[PDB]
Parts: structure tokens; C-alpha cells; sequence
């Protein structure tokens, strides 16, 4: 039994890491290869803060509520364990911002001691007069992927550098499964017309008196087009470009300057706070992600792909519920292979 | 009309600036001089770790409850000031644990979002059935008083590194009034039994992934004999001493050890941090802050002192307050002496 994982990001690995936990011991042959474009750190799962949050408004389909739920619950599991330092994990709290009252998010109860703002607390941001408080975790994707890396080579996954150009290409060189978690640029193996680039920037600031996120929001803007402040381990995230449609992985000016004054007149005391850099990653937007199997009839015969992509502004959050769907899909699979 | 303030600690520099804002536009010839045996970083407000909390049962002083209010309202005005990093302050959130329930603190309403530890919180930490949650602040004191020093310096405070050996010294070479700030080395000069050294050691380490505080409450060792961590700016403070009538301004390796097993039990992830230094200090502890006037009947004339020295473990919590009131007896002296 031979898998092609192609894919490099949080959702190509920790999947690849699931798969091969739940199937290494019932498949003599499992042999898992990972074909990848890019590795860590210059994925779009690098560029994200890391935050655990999902979108303030309910999913299409609601099984990414369980997924997001499945996730928070099994990396809060870890928050105190001793190797949460590698995983680039651990518990943060902060605000949500808005201008007029709204309704509770579906997750009020996954993250940690949800509540309303109290009126001293909404004194302290002048421009906002509602929001929440929560606890929550931050998984930093640098540290996250380089912690999955060591654990898949360590159970015989070997990796490739190497752009795939079909999913025929693949299935021709011997692959039993193929798993597509190849993120925003996943039209080019098999054009979707749901997925579409939802381009963001961000800079990372010397700040470490900063202790608490702060997340605002503007309805007409659009999710993550508003000022946010994610301090992560070594650096404050500086965020709130959400562009949707642009491919331009390159820092404009303009977006530098929408985040430096949104961030500042949100948080004055980062005036005196030096730069320490800034990218730009591409959020794989799509109404909903396309988690499900494909018999790709090419070929002599059928080869077997499961598609994991579309996470959007949430692949952090929701990864785990997604990686162990998919391998729920590679276990119906082998079934089907009549060897389980 | 010359003042003399003894002590550069929080309490000696910010009551020494309290009185000249107060008081240099109504007193000509208002001179205020600082004399200190010791100056940053080599003062007791050196060693804390700079957080906002009061003792957990009502001060034997109904006032002191004013002040703690009173400087936290302060502080929390200028917490999104520009040069809120210079004073080394911001807000934070953390926890204070407890094996049993126990009555809220009267101070529940000068926090931000207190409330009660959500059962999920509390199975982060098994030894602790019991806690609060809520966001405070921390002044941590090597800037504070930095800063302080500048304000002073800049209104014409001039400062002189000087042993008091008694207060008619000071009278007979010219003091009008005398601000006594002299901490827990206050009985050297006027002998006073209730004031005794309540020794405490810390250990600051690299730890960039905490972002709350965690305060440990044992009622049988006493209050700050338990394990807390507390984020600083640039590290994170381990304590957990506290030990009564001990005058020994020496790391102990007995304490290092309780520190640091008391700590990592309560949060396994700091195993992994490296130990950036160590410090011991001396809380003044008394059981009631002696904030008040004295004649002195020195010499030929009557000069006047005023005490402020007692603060034990809440100096930084409370100095605001205290500078106020010593301000307070400042302008009674002067309307006295018909100056006003
Ligand atoms: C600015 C910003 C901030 C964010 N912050 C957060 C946050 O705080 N919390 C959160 O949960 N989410 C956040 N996100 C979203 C998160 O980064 C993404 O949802 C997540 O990184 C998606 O990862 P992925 O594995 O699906 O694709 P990405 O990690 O890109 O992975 C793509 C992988 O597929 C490979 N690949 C693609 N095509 C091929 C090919 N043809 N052949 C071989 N390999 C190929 C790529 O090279 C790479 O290996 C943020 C996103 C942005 C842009
Ligand atoms: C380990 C530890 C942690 C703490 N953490 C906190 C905390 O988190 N939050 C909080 O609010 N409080 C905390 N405290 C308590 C706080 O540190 C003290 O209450 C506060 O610093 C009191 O300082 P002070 O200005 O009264 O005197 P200290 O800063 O000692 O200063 C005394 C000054 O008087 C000078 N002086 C004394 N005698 C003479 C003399 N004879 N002649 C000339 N000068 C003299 C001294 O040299 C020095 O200049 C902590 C204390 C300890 C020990
Ligand atoms: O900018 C983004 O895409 C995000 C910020 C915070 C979360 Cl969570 S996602
Ligand atoms: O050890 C101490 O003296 C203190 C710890 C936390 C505050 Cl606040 S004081």
C-alpha cells in the first residue's frame, strides 16, 4: 500500500500524521511519501499567527464546527505537556472588538471562560463599544511543521521537493492513494471555481509587553480586513489585509501602512515598537472545504484521491478534525480494497 | 522651604514627585532633595515582579483598600499611553489557585473581568480545585523607578547616594520636612517593632510563551509561600518565598530548589526554560502601613517627618495611593506653618 500525501503545509502533515497512526499497524506495506513545493517555512501555514479562532459566523457545513471543536480540544490536551514548547503551543487570551452589539459565536463554549466585555474593559478601546474576552491557544505553524517533520520522518515518511503536475503524473509512477492538500494553488491539479486566494500581510513586531490579543471587527470591510494583534512566542503579529482574489505574494506598501496605523491607533503604545519583518501568505478561500474522496478514473485503473483544501483564514483551527476525517476516508478505502 | 526625602525606592521617588507636582507652584523656594543608600537596580522595588494584587483578606487599615484602588485607576490611564513602556507597564491576565473555595477579595471589583475559574480551567492544574480568573497589571520596578528618576531629575530633584544615620543629622544641616521612605531598614533610624524583613527569592527565566500570570494560595505556609509565575516584559519571575525575620540578602539553594519544583509541577513547560538570573529581597512587613507625621522635637525648633515605609508585598500596588497622602500631610505642614 503506497500513499502520495502532496503537500506540506498543516494540513498535508498533520494528515499524513494521522493516516500513519491509525493504519501503520494493520498495512504491512505503508509506505507514505510526501510531495511537496514548498516546506516549512515558506508555506502559508508559516505566515499565520496561529490563533485559534474560527469564522464569527456559522460554517456551510457544520461539521467544521466538530472539526474546529475536534482541534482546540486535543492541542488544549497538550498545552501543559512538556514538549508544548516544540509544538509552539500555548494558552493566550484577548478581545474581540466591534461597534454594535452581535451574537455569540457557535464556539462561545469550546474556547475557555467566553464572556461579554465589561464597560471599563470597552474604555480602553474608544472606536469600539462591544465585544468578548476569552481564553484560547495559539499554535505557531514554524514551530507546529518543523514538530510534525520530525515525527513523520521518525515513522518512515519520506519527503520529496518536487512541483506535481497531475494527479495522473502520480497515480503512473505507482501511488495506491493520493491525498491533495495542496492548499490555494489546488485549481492547477483539478480547476475549482469555489477556490479563490484570500491574500493577507502581515508584520511581526518587537512587543513583548503585549500579552493579550486583540481582534477587531468591521462587517462591511470584511472578516480579517480590520486591525488584529496576535502576540505570538518571539514577535507580535500586526495584522487585517484580507484581500480576496489577488495572487501577488510580494509586501505592498499600501497594505504596510493599513496595518501600521489601524494597529497603532488600536494599541498607541506600539509607536515605539521596532519591526522586525513582514510576509504575505494567501488564504485558500472556499465557501467550504472540500474534505471527501474521488475515484479518479485514469489510466488502467482507478487510483484513489482524498481531497483536503479550502481551509481559508481557519487551516490552524480546524487541521486535527480534518486530518482525522480524512483518515476515517482512507480507512473506507482500505475496506473497500477489501484489506482491513 | 527644604525637603528631604531618604529612600529611592517606589515609595521615596514617587511620594518625591507626588509632593513637587503638588506643591512647586505655591513654594517658592521649594527644594527637595533625595538621599538613598541605595539606588536602581539595587533596591527591594528592583526585585519584584511588578503585578497589581492586594493581599487576599482586608487590611487591618480600611484606607489602604483606597490606595491599592487608587493607583491601579492611575495606572490602568495610561496603560495605552505612548510611554506605558517606559514605566514597564501593561496588562495581564492570570490565575490564582486554591484547593479549597474560599471568599472573593474585596478588590474583585478593581480588576478588570473577575470571575471564577470554569471547571475545564481548572483541570489544567490537578493540585487546584479552586481559582479566579482576571486581568490586572504589572509595573515592573526596574522602569518604573528608571523613570521615575527622569521626572525628578528633570524638575530640579537633585539625588546624592548617602547613608542616614539619624533624622536630627538631616534637621541639623537645614531639613524642613523629612519624607521617610526608608522601607524595611526604617528601624535603623527610629527603632519600631512591628516593622520586620519578610524575606522573599525569585528566579527570573526565559519563558516567552507565557502569557498569564499563576498564583498559588496554600493557607497553611502563607501568603506568596506558594508556587506563582509571573510574565514579566522581558522574562517571567518563579517565587514562592516567603520567610519571616530572615535578614539574609543571599540567594539560598534551598529556596532555588522550592522555586523551581514548585513552579514546573505547576506548570510542566517550564522545564525547558533557562534560568536568566536570581535575586533576593526584602518585603517590609508591618501590619499596617505607617503613613503619618511626626514632630520632631530635635535641636532648637521642631522638624517635621513624615513617615511612609510598611508596604510589605503590595508597594508597588499601593505607592500611588501612598504618594497621594503623603502629599496630603505635606499641605497641612504648610498650611501650619501659614504658607499656604
Ligand atoms: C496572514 C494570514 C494569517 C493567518 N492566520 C491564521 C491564524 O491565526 N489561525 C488559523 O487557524 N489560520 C490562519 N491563517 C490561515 C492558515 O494559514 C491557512 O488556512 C493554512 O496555512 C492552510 O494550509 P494548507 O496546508 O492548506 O496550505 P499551505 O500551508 O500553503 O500549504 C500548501 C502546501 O501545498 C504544496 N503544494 C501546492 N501545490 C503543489 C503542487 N502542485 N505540487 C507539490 N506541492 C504543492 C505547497 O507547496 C505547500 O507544500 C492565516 C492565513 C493568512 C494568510
Ligand atoms: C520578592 C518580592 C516580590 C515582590 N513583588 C511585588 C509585586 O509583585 N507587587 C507589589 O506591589 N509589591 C511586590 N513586592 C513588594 C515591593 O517590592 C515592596 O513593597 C516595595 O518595593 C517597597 O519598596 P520601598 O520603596 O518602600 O523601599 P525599597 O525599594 O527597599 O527601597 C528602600 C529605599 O530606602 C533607602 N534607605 C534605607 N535606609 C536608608 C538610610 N538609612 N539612609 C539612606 N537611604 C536609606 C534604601 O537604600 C532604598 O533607597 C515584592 C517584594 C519582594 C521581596
Ligand atoms: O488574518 C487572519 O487570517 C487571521 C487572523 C486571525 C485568525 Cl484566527 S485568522
Ligand atoms: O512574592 C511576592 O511578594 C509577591 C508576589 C506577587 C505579588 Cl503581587 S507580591
Amino acid at each position: 500500500m503506497r500513499v502520495v500525501v502532496i503537500g506540506a503545509g498543516v494540513i498535508g502533515l498533520s494528515t499524513a500524521l494521522c493516516i500513519h497512526e491509525r493504519y501503520h499497524s494493520v498495512l504491512q506495506p505503508l509506505d507514505i511519501k510526501v510531495y511537496a513545493d514548498r516546506f516549512t517555512p515558506l508555506t502559508t501555514t508559516d505566515v499565520a499567527a496561529g490563533l485559534w479562532q474560527p469564522y464569527l459566523s456559522d460554517p456551510n457545513n457544520p461539521q467544521e464546527a466538530d472539526w474546529s471543536q475536534q482541534t482546540f480540544d486535543y492541542l488544549l490536551s497538550h498545552v501543559h505537556s512538556p514538549n508544548a514548547e516544540n509544538l509552539g503551543l500555548f494558552l493566550i487570551s484577548g478581545y474581540n472588538l466591534f461597534h454594535e452589539a452581535i451574537p455569540d459565536p457557535s464556539w462561545k463554549d469550546t474556547v475557555l471562560g467566553f464572556r461579554k466585555l465589561t464597560p471599563r474593559e470597552l474604555d480602553m478601546f474608544p472606536d469600539y463599544g462591544y465585544g468578548w474576552f476569552h481564553t484560547s491557544l495559539i499554535l505557531e505553524g514554524k514551530n507546529y511543521l518543523q514538530w510534525l517533520t520530525e515525527r513523520l520522518t521518525e515513522r518512515g515518511v519520506k519527503f520529496f521537493q518536487r512541483k506535481v503536475e497531475s494527479f495522473e503524473e502520480v497515480a503512473r509512477e505507482g501511488a495506491d492513494v493520493i491525498v491533495n492538500c495542496t492548499g490555494v494553488w489546488a485549481g492547477a491539479l483539478q480547476r475549482d471555481p469555489l477556490l479563490q486566494p484570500g491574500r493577507g500581510q502581515i508584520m511581526k513586531v518587537d512587543a513583548p509587553w503585549m500579552k493579550h490579543f486583540i481582534l477587531t471587527h468591521d462587517p462591511e470591510r470584511g472578516i480579517y480586513n480590520s486591525p488584529y494583534i496576535i502576540p505570538g512566542t518571539q514577535t507580535v503579529t500586526l495584522g487585517g489585509i484580507f484581500q480576496l482574489g489577488n495572487w501577488s505574494e510580494l509586501n505592498n506598501i499600501q497594505d504596510h501602512n493599513t496595518i501600521w496605523e489601524g494597529c497603532c491607533r488600536l494599541e498607541p503604545t506600539l509607536k515605539n515598537a521596532r519591526i522586525i519583518g513582514e510576509r504575505t501568505g494567501f488564504r485558500p478561500v472556499r465557501p467550504q472545504i472540500r474534505l471527501e474522496r474521488e475515484q479518479l478514473r485514469t489510466g488502467p485503473s482507478n487510483t484513489e484521491v482524498i481531497h483536503n483544501y479550502g481551509h481559508g483564514g481557519y487551516g490552524l483551527t480546524i487541521h486535527w478534525g480534518c486530518a482525522l476525517e480524512a483518515a476515517k476516508l482512507f480507512g473506507r478505502i482500505l475496506e473497500e480494497k477489501k484489506l482491513s
